[PDB]
């Protein structure tokens, strides 16, 4: 018999997806307003009221009192009617949530304070929460908060946001990188300290005893954190050296004054020291870089597995680099809840890798960026034969059971082991479910926060409260928020049973859900749905495929649709739903389709024009929506090859994909402990996929190469016509460069506009070959009038695929254009190598080379490249409603090209590629100049898909 | 006839000093939640609860609810009784005041939502309120906001703080300067943009027009800032070049990625450009020179003069080193209401020498740190000749007048001028009265905040939102700030009427309270108050005293104690009023304190004894107080020397003070619209009148010269003995480092433990000369019995002045010891040349020189210097509850010191200085070795002023009801 006794403790933590708990909201809103008042009425009671009541019924006061009242209510109003319903369970997009009463409360009670954490005087109480909550977060997160053991002592603080907290974590690691060098200045000889260079003495990286004096810059640069941190109570302890004089004396040689590059300049060092951090990793983290004066490039990026998990061969190997060229390292950055998949990096492995190098003298810190991922180790086992006391018991049945479940066996390790990381960033507005804004970091060993100073640690005294505002980036800082998480963490508890059930709960939500991810379609549906974390029986690519349909089958016949105490009384069902998804509650997935034949698409750019108009339907980017209509958010990214490599391959092998284009995924990060009440998680499953099966139906007419109507532009006069097909990339039938000579009968002759020639009978344009004919229309520009004509004798001159395997990647340097026609009456077209591109035609133009060019090169068709169009350097060119074609527009009448001509050196049709990146190699037949004269056709939206509507509007118009 | 209404407009929007407004809140509350459950039911409205009636009255559910009352309740306690009243007008320190309830609103209503303002699809809405937020205030500063015109475009945003704004701005100017370079690196050969070398032409900073390729390294870091801001544009108008090509190439070019230095050296710069900033500009700025790789040696700080403004002279001949030396500037730092004062920069005169360098060749940005001046600006006037509607009359005449007030004409000038610099970072949680979190940074161009991204601008698209979280050093973000801010905005209004009322109370307010700092002393208190601005006939250094006294009169007379309608229809008072006290609502005074025969004390460390101890008398700095006990809230600074300068000193002159030390000021930040109701202003300057009279009863106490008991070590045998007085800074009278040589008459005789001896009847030191005598009293250690000694044939071996006027400023390197006594029979005794210092001497001890010196020489006592005892790198002390003497301690028997010897070169008995700074070039007389043997006497307490109790424990042991 399933308990609600969990669920029901945690949802009295929230206001509610319809707002259920507002009764208990007000009584407490009503406590804090009394309160207030019973705080200001205690302070100096005899004071008189300074806003009396004959002030407060004056029409002034009064004015003020409605316009307060008036402005109230329109932001409210307008914040229902406009943000996003985050509070809902529909909404599973992004890291955000309906946020925890306490947290709210807390920064509401304090806000009327308003006490300012940067200096005591100003945060007597504030001040002493936001220590503890610093301690708090480092306990729970493995550190050591208790004062004179063996072990260092930890500090944490708060900080607007997980951004600054990595900032002032490679703030540190830069300035500690130096502190060592800085100390060698001061005692050199003829400096402050010069008395103790002959006594003083460090351990080096590998554990040998030497002078200061006497180490190598290599040796400096590899001292260990603890052997660094402990410099100032060692000249303390050994020369009774005063904190107030040490940090004098120092102000002149550390990077703080100096910066690094100066001191790097008089040491004579070269090798910029580094950052070694997951390709995938936050942005904050090259930012940080940029900021800090490390520079980006000094941010090396390890490439990931197939998992998104940081690869430790390829961590390895870029170790030895930095070791062999004496490159420093500042930091090491372990990932712990990516932001894109949460997925957890090995740190357990990123250790080993320190101990290893430590014994051949490189050392780095260690960073965890658990923004994300921190406060799931609350969901780390604890001791329970502690607790003796009588327990309330748990036996409530009421409708409204969702169980917690426990962190995966790998997850755990991971989690359990960032203890030993040199710092960690976590962020309460994250998964504390404390408001924005809430970010953190703790410190190891809590001396480190001195690096971001000039000081030396005081002894403290009690006389006199300590700030804990000047260790980082800010200055003024919100006591409130302190209180605010503080809240959070003493009425949920950083315990298992308190947020490790809270969080429990949304990881079962989230498992749930990822189960529809991963068996949503079948053999037979228009679409397909592959997660990111493979089910167990589809992690092995050669798996037998019968095993992987039949756990696909199992999930649809155990798990889908069934209530939550149907699955939980289940073992086989929860241990299988234990193992789908994410590690960190953050589901990566991505749907692809096939054609009414059921043939799977294999084109990366088509499955990320579905997968983008998926996004669209489930999410809020514009203004002009209305978020209230849209039913169920997700989120969405791009793994870039170049930063997810193998991992983006495999993503998109999996879904049946074939190339080495960028690849678009959904993304369903899962806070909610509420969805899965009366299994609404399968309503949102059917939501889905009812969106997912209009936008295939988009896809398929996209797709369908079934004969159809096309349209030519028309090149020449009566002595010899060409058809030049103006391709575009909205319709798979029309993504095709093809040229033909031609002959016209029909009564056409005039000789600005546009002459435009359709086939009457639907065709396939790879069909038209040598000899080919078909009947016709045309359309003189803006003409009412039509003519009829036919279209015979033809010849194809050129024939290329524009489809995605056969385009480039790399626009080219200079512009191509074919160059057709006969002699003194040639003809231009812009090549489509890369997509978007522009279509560039001119019918009428005037060229003159220093060799005449023969009547075959000209049929054949020449490849002319304009040495002044820097083709790459304009692209991807505006759409066409955002420029002006003027007789200033490269490409317009009276415009000059000059050229080097070539052969084409591939066939008249072809359905492979035809890379032109090195036509400079080419011989050049000739050179010279081409002016535009005529007949010019220009359209920028053809061949960009940002020309067309969007998921939204089409929605909208039906 | 005084209109009480503006006054009732502005008391709305406060709970109040005493929760006056409670029911309105408590309404407004309301409203918020009602609202949150209309909104949550509107959003698919067939959707039915998740949280059942079931689960709300389950015993885990009730238990949950008891936790929240429970830990609300004992926050809400604790808040109360343990944070400082910012609400009440009795604060008035720091930037700190009770919170406009329109913006506490904003935010509460606001969380709910949670939107997250990094990305637009996750604040669809509070985005949108963001950007207005910051083009509202970059028309209030005087930016242009509108589109398609000749001015610039702002752009504004809210950060956490005015300390990441100013973070922000700095990181701009470092990547605007080297962005020319950069883009010149691009269109090299081989690069990507060679193509445009041979047409792309710059203005260079004298106005030549120059192919970018020819410029100097010298003229590519002096490009104007429109020049640098304009690149992007022009390469797409000119070459059609993309911004999306133009990020992508120049990600490799720009010190985004390589940083700065690795720039500078493929281009063999060897000058680290600087930003040049005030002397007494907020942390702030060295910390964000810091955190840039850019240095604090290379935040170049200017001289200020004084009244706290930058030195425009001094500016001037910084940046003609600047351009001589061929450094380039970053940014000019104008502070438009310094942190410590109140004051404003001449950003007038910095505009000014920005065109003189200009023609010369040498360009740099403008940043004024408005972070407290700039919500000023919304007094500046406005013309009103635009508004014709009916006016709701102000009529009312009820108790409770408090008039506002308007800009000193030079504060007026100034904010009108701030909107020519090319950013301004602005606090909301400073002088808008909305509570923290809430930062807000402002270009005069909003171009130039792409220079804190790897981006270019893209051509915005109607169906996609842009997010405005990409632009600076945050990442999520509170989308509630920016509702907070807006609300307060909307409801108090950015206009004179608005914002301009609420402010100009406070300025009123600000002045009452400088008029009693101005004029609350007189010639025969105990005490004097010295405000840092002068009254109007004081300003003058040589004015007639006769005219300074009789304007203090005058203040007496016409303004103190005097009620607000009184005083607002006293033409001639409200003139002088408006003249009194900061610039902008910081008012810095100082106390000093006359002895009881009226003789004004001259010792700038005494003063600030005194001042020290009246700031901890008015503030919290512990969590031991109680801060419900504190009556009024000030704040405090030091004036550094090397800091504040001439403006230090002219702080020492008009105090009374003669020294160079650094001087203590109290500070009176003033945000109250409320505290002159009733007078409580004249109530408030009593209680401070009041402490400062106790405290300076104490300092009375502290400095008296009368005749006094004295303690001295015995050192010597039955041969010779010698008296050590044990000196004390803690009392003027025990000041005076003594040596003598006496005979002792008496039944004495004991050969560990320290051997002391006082005198039985009271005595002033400067009086003990050659020949003398005294009764005294013996004591073995801790031997509970004393005995009767006669002290007779004295001779005086040292006597040194231990005041301040007579005391070194810099530690000795060495540690300098008194060598004396007889031969075979010297003692030692540390050289007090600083406080706060160490006593050290030694009774027993052994000596080897390299020569033997005379009796002559020991018996005038020597000056022995320890090469292995550095005594600078100890200093301060750790005082003796908080360090444990063992054999290892360096002063301990069995201690070997390697000394040199020197001759004393001062006369026995000196009330002047004795510098030994220097003592290493005088003549060395021996050198050699003393080894430490017994009578060893430690004490770090007695010359050092932290063993002392505080202010605060002093007056908890003093009875009151
Ligand atoms: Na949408
Ligand atoms: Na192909
Ligand atoms: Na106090
Ligand atoms: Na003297």
């Amino acid at each position: 018999v399933p308990s609600s006794d969990d669920h029901e403790r945690i949802s009295a933590l929230f206001l509610g997806p319809k707002a259920e708990n507002a009764a208990f909201l007000q009584q407490w809103l009503t406590t804090v307003v009394a309160q207030q008042k019973a705080a200001r009425d205690a302070y100096f009671p005899d004071d008189n009221a300074f806003i009396t009541t004959d002030m407060q019924t004056s029409p002034a006061f009064a004015q003020t009192t409605k316009v307060i009242a008036s402005n109230l209510t329109e932001l409210l109003t307008a914040l229902g009617e406009r943000s996003i319903p985050f509070f809902s369970p529909r909404y599973s997009g992004h890291m955000s949530v309906d946020q925890s009463l306490p947290a709210i409360l807390g920064f509401l009670s304090t806000t009327f304070y308003n006490p300012n954490n940067v200096a005591f005087e100003a945060s007597p109480f504030t001040t002493l929460i936001e220590e503890e909550v610093g301690l708090q977060l480092s306990e729970m997160l493995g550190y050591n908060r208790l004062n004179n053991t063996e072990k260092p002592l930890a500090w944490g603080h708060i900080a607007s946001g997980g951004t600054v907290a990595n900032l002032e974590a490679m703030w540190a690691a830069r300035n500690l990188k130096f502190y060592p060098l800085s100390l060698r200045d001061a005692s050199a000889e003829g400096a402050e300290m010069e008395f103790i260079r002959d006594t003083f003495s460090v351990k080096t990286c590998v554990g040998d005893k030497k002078l200061l004096k006497d180490c190598s810059p290599w040796e400096l640069l590899n001292l260990h954190v603890s052997t660094i941190l402990d410099m100032p109570d060692r000249l303390h302890d050994e020369y009774n050296i005063s904190p107030q004089f040490l940090e004098k004396v120092m102000r002149k040689y550390i990077i703080q004054s100096t910066n690094k590059d100066t001191l790097m300049q008089r040491w004579g060092l070269t090798q910029q020291p580094v950052v070694l951090s997951p390709s995938t990793n936050h942005y904050s983290w090259p930012k940080a870089a940029a900021v800090l004066g490390i520079g980006s490039d000094n941010l090396r990026n390890v490439p990931v597995d197939i998992q998104a998990h940081m690869d430790i061969n390829e961590l390895d190997r870029m170790l030895k680099i930095c070791l062999d060229e004496e490159t420093p390292v500042y930091q090491v950055v372990a990932v712990i809840g990516t932001t894109e998949e949460g997925g957890v990096d090995r740190i357990t492995e990123i250790l080993k890798l320190r101990q290893k190098y430590e014994a051949l003298g490189l050392s780095f810190a260690i960073h965890a960026d658990a923004a994300w991922g921190g406060y799931f180790a609350t969901m780390l086992p604890k001791d329970t034969l502690g607790r003796n006391r009588t327990r309330l018991p748990k036996e409530d049945t009421t409708s409204g059971f969702v169980p917690h479940v426990g962190l995966r066996e790998e997850s755990a390790l991971q989690l359990s082991h960032i203890k030993y990381a040199d710092s960690i960033t976590i962020d309460p507005h994250k998964a504390g479910y404390v408001p924005y804004p809430a970010g953190a970091l703790c410190y190891r060993d809590g001396r480190m926060r001195y690096l971001l100073t000039w000081s030396a640690p005081y002894l403290a005294q009690g006389n006199e409260g300590q700030s804990i505002g000047i260790y980082g980036i800010e200055g003024s800082k919100p006591g409130a928020a302190a209180s605010a998480v503080f809240m959070a963490h003493e009425t949920i508890g950083l315990t298992p049973s308190g947020y490790g059930n809270l969080l429990g709960q949304a990881m079962f939500t989230c498992r749930r859900y990822a189960a529809h991810w991963s068996a949503m379609s079948t053999d037979t549906t228009s679409f397909t749905v592959t997660p990111f974390n493979p089910i167990p029986a589809d992690i092995d690519p050669n798996a037998d495929p019968a095993k992987v349909e039949e756990q696909k089958q199992f999930i649809r016949d155990r798990i889908l649709f069934k209530s939550n105490e149907e699955i939980y009384n289940d073992s086989e069902a929860m241990e299988l739903l234990h193992q789908l998804g994410s590690d960190l509650n953050i589901n990566v997935f991505a749907c692809n389709f096939r054609d009414r034949d059921n043939n799977l698409n294999t084109d990366v750019e088509e499955a990320n024009w579905l997968n983008n108009r998926i996004f669209q339907r489930f999410s809020v980017t514009s203004a002009e929506e209305n978020p209230l209509e849209t039913p169920f958010f997700l989120s969405s990214t791009t793994l870039k090859q170049s930063e997810y490599g193998v991992c983006a391959t495999e993503v998109k092998r999996r879904m049946g994909l074939v190339g080495d284009q960028d690849v678009i995924v959904l993304r369903n990060v899962v806070m909610s402990p509420f969805t899965t009440t009366n299994d609404f998680v399968g309503t949102l499953a059917n939501t889905f996929q009812k969106i997912v099966e209009e936008e295939v139906e988009y896809a398929r007419i996209r797709n369908d190469m079934k004969p159809s109507i096309h349209t030519f532009l028309l090149h020449g006069s009566g002595e010899q016509y060409y058809l030049v097909h103006t391709p575009t990339i909205h319709m798979a039938s029309g993504r095709r460069q093809i040229i033909l000579s031609v002959n016209v009968e029909g009564q056409v002759r005039q000789a600005v506009e546009a002459v435009i020639v359709h086939n009457t009978v639907p065709l396939r344009l790879d069909e038209i070959v040598d000899g080919g004919s078909f009947d016709g229309i045309l359309t003189i520009g803006k003409r009412k009038t039509s003519f009829k004509v036919k279209i015979s004798n033809i010849k194809v001159v050129k024939k290329r695929s524009l489809m995605t395997e056969d385009l480039e990647s790399a626009y080219p340097s200079l512009m191509p254009f074919y160059f057709y026609g006969t002699q003194g009456h040639a003809h231009l077209d812009h090549v489509i190598t890369v997509v978007p591109n522009i279509h560039l035609s001119a019918g009428e133009i005037q060229y003159k080379f220093d060799d005449e060019v023969s009547s075959e090169d000209l049929a054949k068709g020449l490849i002319v490249v304009a040495e002044n169009v820097h083709e790459a350097s304009m692209q991807p060119f505006p759409l066409m409603k955002d420029f002006k074609i003027t007789n200033q527009f490269f490409f317009s009448s009276g415009q000059i090209l000059r050229v080097k001509v070539y052969r084409d050196p591939y066939p008249a049709s072809t359905m492979d590629p035809i890379p032109l990146h090195d036509i400079k190699n080419q011989p050049v037949v000739t050179q010279g100049t081409i002016t535009l004269v005529g007949n010019i056709y220009v359209d920028s939206d053809a061949l960009n898909v940002a020309s067309e509507p969007t998921a939204d509007e089409d929605a909208a118009h039906v």
